[PDB]
C-alpha cells in the first residue's frame, strides 16, 4: 500500500568530534538534523575509518537512535588521522553522507615531544 519509501537526499551538519576528559581514546561525535531530511529521523548511520582508500562500505558503520544526535566511539588508536562520515535515516531509507572529518586522537604514549 505505502511504497513510498524515498528517504533523505542531505547529510547532517555541526559534525564535531572531540576527545572524552574520561577517556582518550573516547570521542563525543555530535551532529544535527538535515534540512532535506524529507522527514523525521528515525535513526542516524554514523561511519568512521583511518583509511579512506576503502569503500565507505567497508567502513566501520554505527547505528544510533534518531532521537539521539551524538555517538560515542571507544577503542580508539592514539595518534591516527580518523575520518568521519555520517548521515540521516527515516523509516523510508537513507541518504548520502557528511564530508570525511580530519580528527587526530589523543596521545597516551608520547615521546616527550613538548
Amino acid at each position: 500500500g505505502s511504497s513510498g519509501s524515498s528517504g533523505p537526499t542531505s547529510a547532517p551538519k555541526d559534525l564535531t568530534v572531540i576527545t572524552r576528559e574520561g577517556k582518550p581514546r573516547a570521542v563525543i561525535v555530535s551532529w544535527q538534523p538535515p534540512l532535506e531530511a524529507n522527514g523525521k529521523i528515525t535513526a542516524y548511520i554514523l561511519f568512521y575509518t583511518l583509511d579512506k582508500n576503502i569503500p565507505i562500505d567497508d567502513w566501520i558503520m554505527e547505528t544510533i537512535s534518531g532521537d539521539r544526535l551524538t555517538h560515542q566511539i571507544m577503542d580508539l588508536n592514539l595518534d591516527t588521522m580518523y575520518y568521519f562520515r555520517i548521515q540521516a535515516r527515516n523509516s523510508k531509507g537513507v541518504g548520502p553522507l557528511s564530508d570525511p572529518i580530519l580528527f587526530r586522537t589523543l596521545k597516551v604514549s608520547g615521546p616527550s615531544s613538548g
